[PDB]
């Protein structure tokens, strides 16, 4: 009985096994855009992602995510809210049954049809395992997605899933520029929070682009023909792979756009 996203096992249940779930800096969280206050004292972001190696595609059951080689400073996040260097590690996806839900931040309650997550850890704390233990252990930018024109960028990662259709399948996925899957605008919202999965560390540097980048119908189509039960067993279609809003607290989502 191992966590999920099912009526058993699904976010209702995740504070069973991991009570941080009801915790005090708890992702995602609705963005109420009449609140997020623009803040003149953070930075451009700035993303260098040019010498970026990409390794593996992996389908973890949960969803599949493209790793990096994190042996050395290559692919880094820096500037915004963030001092010193993080590096990129892995990104992923969450996204719907249908294009009406799958994000997991909301825009004043409106959800996009998935959400992209690159995830860095902070090179201050010498391995992604210790910077999961720190309050600023990691940043991870997020980036909405919405149905429209095919994103070309997203095109190779759509065209290998095919081979990784269950959990556990990998393959490799090496030369891909994850500059593909950016939007023009580096406009961002900030606040500190959480892994959105189990097991819901309280870590993260949340960087939420305004913009969100277009798909197609048959992208994301392709995303939903994912299974979460590993070969062999009964099928389970890897869709609403995302954890709702959570309350605030005591926490200010800052503006870098006036
Ligand atoms: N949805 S979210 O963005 O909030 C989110 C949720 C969970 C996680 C942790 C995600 N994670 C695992 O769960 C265990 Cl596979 C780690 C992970 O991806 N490791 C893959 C990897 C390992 C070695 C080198 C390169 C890549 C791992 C462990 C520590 C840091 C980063 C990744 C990350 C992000
Ligand atoms: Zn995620």
């Amino acid at each position: 009985h191992h966590w999920g996203y099912g009526k058993h096992n699904g976010p209702e249940h995740w504070h069973k096994d991991f009570p941080i779930a009801k915790g005090e800096r708890q992702s995602p969280v609705d963005i109420d855009t009449h609140t997020a206050k623009y803040d003149p004292s953070l930075k451009p972001l700035s993303v260098s992602y040019d010498q970026a190696t990409s390794l593996r595609i992996l389908n973890n059951g949960h969803a599949f995510n493209v790793e990096f080689d994190d042996s050395q400073d290559k692919a880094v996040l820096k500037g915004g809210p963030l001092d010193g260097t993080y590096r990129l590690i892995q990104f992923h996806f969450h996204w719907g049954s249908l294009d009406g839900q799958g994000s997991e931040h909301t825009v004043d309650k409106k959800k996009y049809a998935a959400e992209l997550h690159l995830v860095h850890w902070n090179t201050k704390y010498g391995d992604f395992g210790k910077a999961v233990q720190q309050p600023d252990g990691l940043a991870v930018l997020g980036i909405f997605l919405k149905v429209g024109s095919a994103k070309p960028g997203l095109q190779k990662v759509v065209d290998v899933l095919d081979s990784i259709k269950t959990k556990g399948k990998s393959a490799d996925f090496t030369n891909f520029d994850p500059r593909g899957l950016l939007p023009e605008s580096l406009d961002y919202w900030t606040y500190p929070g959480s892994l959105t999965t189990p097991p819901l560390l309280e870590c993260v540097t949340w960087i939420v682009l305004k913009e969100p980048i277009s798909v197609s119908s048959e992208q994301v189509l392709k995303f939903r023909k994912l299974n979460f039960n590993g070969e062999g067993e009964p099928e389970e279609l890897m869709v609403d792979n995302w954890r709702p809003a959570q309350p605030l607290k005591n926490r200010q989502i800052k503006a870098s756009f006036k």
